[PDB]
């Protein structure tokens, strides 16, 4: 199979700078290089270039919301493009607002997609219920069917069509949710693992279930939008948003060592890494080093090990 | 329902000053206000006066017997008090040799109580098997049936009614038991959950095996005696006796939560809370934000998220 | 019962000097003096000098081969004499490549023995998969009966017989497989439990498995061959190849704690503790302090407590 890495290297999603520089770091790393390793093909797309809205007004609290949807607009493009030719498309973020472009082109080919939405946080917040009006933390409010409507439209995301359902959605590692959020997901019924119910089933069986929900009935391809505060600070702590209390590192690797079992891996989404955050150089090669462990483990990389087919090592 | 923090700055306990500054320290973090946010009403009794016994010679190898003896004393009388009043009882420590009276008292309106003691000790020594003569690790010895003139009477414990038996307590987090100690919880049958059962089972297991022994038959009130060293000093460095491999913040957070959801909590100790000891601001930052974290889920706070009732955010 | 320290200041397995201070450092640490304050009796073999085999040129990739193949050979005599004599093993590494010579003398007395490995590597490679000559990961080669002959014989260990099959081990804790090892032990059938397994398991029914695996069928007695890198980094810094994501403190201990109770532990290595490589005095006291606390604890110290028999505490 074909595996195309896309490069979005934007922030206006949020206001802390240095997320852009999460692909270049994430590269820098040896990601691609590492990744032709494995069974797959590779093919680097090379980094978006993001055109600036000027005179980018908010509209009412959220910020930058032209920027944002014109960077989604594009991004989208190109993702509905690869996939058509019937590869799997890496995006490195930059931050998780860019989830919206990354999966609206994946649902234009495959519009029976389900989600897998590893995060410390919902990102449900709506234009109306967010605190501040970064966008970073309202992707999914733009995606759902069931909130079309329940919020002005917003200037630059009139290309968007709401592509997947409460019913398509999977959350993992949530332990930050704003009220508005909750009473959102509660009301529209999505289905949530929060930090308690992986204390209380432990991952093994948190992925047990969250297959047979999202794949019981039709098998379908998956989009993974793996924000990388999923995990606790302690492993990934360059990010802009690091809640205690999160995902293990092995947990993590856990959760893409068996999506990948699944063979139905189509779109991933690695997020958030932002290497101007890191209080020492440490911090940042811990960072990365995970993130591009995930993206190997999502893509046939064993703890176990791997050894290549017909090679009789004796 | 009301809940009412009464603060203990108490520590003739043990030979480490400075958890008399727990109370001031987790107020300081805004206890008090965040809980208030809740759904809970709240007042707060302030910090109780301790009035110190001049000339308090050693009782054999116990020190500070008639301090401790009296302080506690007093701390039964208030909380003894707002229970009957029907409101929830939460002491913020000093040591934990003042579980004594915070139990005491609220044993006198609720006999039927059990305890779920979360903790690295079992503070079951008596005045005859203590290596140093450290009361904070004394507590339970003096509160049980069984252990009833088992042990000389001390000097200004004579008030004291052992209120609960072998049947009516659980200890989770055991991992530091002196030799004595672990005679008296073998030989008197106590139920526990050392970490080696933790690892075992998981925490998700252990709180539903302590609930169906402790509320199987009757479902009675519950009274948390929290140790903040229940946790691995990576999370609550600054308190007097650290043992490593402890239990982690998103296992103490899933007990709170748990005990949240039986709806029978009536009392809590928030103990062992030093200021003092921790080894650089932010180690003790940790402490404190953990200690409110997890009286906070006590009362409500979960990790995937809350939201007020009969309010429609969209 | 007997306790035998051996120490195996060791390290021509691997590159890295420093293997070789691993047993003062844990001699140096008291682990002598704290196990004899367990209920067994304990006698303190001393060091081995191992004689440096002179112009010992490497054998194809194969490194220092007649230096280590003697040192196991001097090795696997002197354990094969105190198991003689009914006494437990306990040997203190430098480097794993030790294990070839323990085991084996240890199978001269024990010939139905079994083998729990733990470790992040299986060390498996043979002198013909091997990438580097580093016999420190081939110690398991030369010791199954199945790899018998699959590999030219070595300078220095014509005197070693296979003396355990592929049905006598078991891996706990894997994460760092090369392709030849992986297909090794798929090929032979190898049972074991990576970091996935232990995920989706959790170490209590893991050592569940493995105990009705090995011991199911005939009650045997069972050589513990841990190396120190099992454990994550975080509490095992000083050793010379660390892997993220691997086993905890409370894993490790429950580990041991579990093979103490089956009463059947024959065997012992502590491997691989190097002095050298600690980042910081810390680290090293961090690395040393667990593998002490792994010993005792394999050899009764439970989490719970202890207390001595015959003795009323009261
Ligand atoms: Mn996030
Ligand atoms: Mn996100
Ligand atoms: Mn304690
Ligand atoms: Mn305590
Ligand atoms: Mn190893
Ligand atoms: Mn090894």
């Amino acid at each position: 199979k074909p595996i195309e890495i896309i490069g979005a290297p934007f922030s206006k999603g949020q206001p802390r700078g240095g997320v852009e520089k999460g692909p270049a770091a994430l590269r820098k790393a040896g990601l691609v290089e590492k990744l032709k390793e494995t069974e797959y093909n590779v093919r680097d797309h090379g980094d978006l270039a993001f055109v600036d809205v000027p005179n980018d007004s908010p509209f009412q609290i959220v910020k930058n919301p032209r920027s944002v949807g014109k960077a989604n607009e594009q991004l989208a493009a190109v993702v509905a493009e690869t996939q058509k030719n019937g590869t799997i498309s890496v995006v490195l973020g930059g931050d998780h607002s860019m989830a919206i472009g990354s999966i609206s082109g994946h649902a234009r080919v495959h519009p029976d997609l389900c989600v897998i939405w590893v995060d410390a946080h919902t990102n449900i917040n709506t234009p109306l219920t967010t605190s501040s009006g970064n966008l970073h933390g309202q992707p999914v409010a733009f995606l759902l069917k069931e909130l079309k409507g329940k919020f002005p439209d917003v200037p630059g995301f009139s290309w968007v069509t709401p592509c997947i359902s409460a019913k398509d959605i999977v959350y993992i590692g949530l332990r930050d949710v704003d009220p508005g959020e909750h009473y959102i997901i509660k009301t529209l019924g999505i289905k949530y693992f929060s930090m308690t119910e992986v204390d209380k089933l432990g991952i093994g069986k948190v992925m047990e279930e969250t297959f047979s929900y999202l794949l019981g009935r039709k098998k379908r391809p998956i989009h993974l939008s793996f924000d990388v505060d999923g995990l606790d600070p302690v492993f990934t702590p360059a990010t802009g948003t690091p809640v205690v209390g999160g995902l293990s590192y092995r947990e993590g690797l856990y959760i893409t060592e068996e999506i990948y079992k699944t063979g139905l891996l189509s779109g991933l989404d690695i997020m958030e890494v932002n290497p101007t955050l890191g209080k020492t150089p440490e911090e940042v090669t811990r960072t990365v080093n995970t993130a591009v462990a995930l993206t190997l483990s999502c893509f046939g990389t064993k703890r176990e090990g791997n050894h290549k087919p017909e090679t009789d090592y004796l």
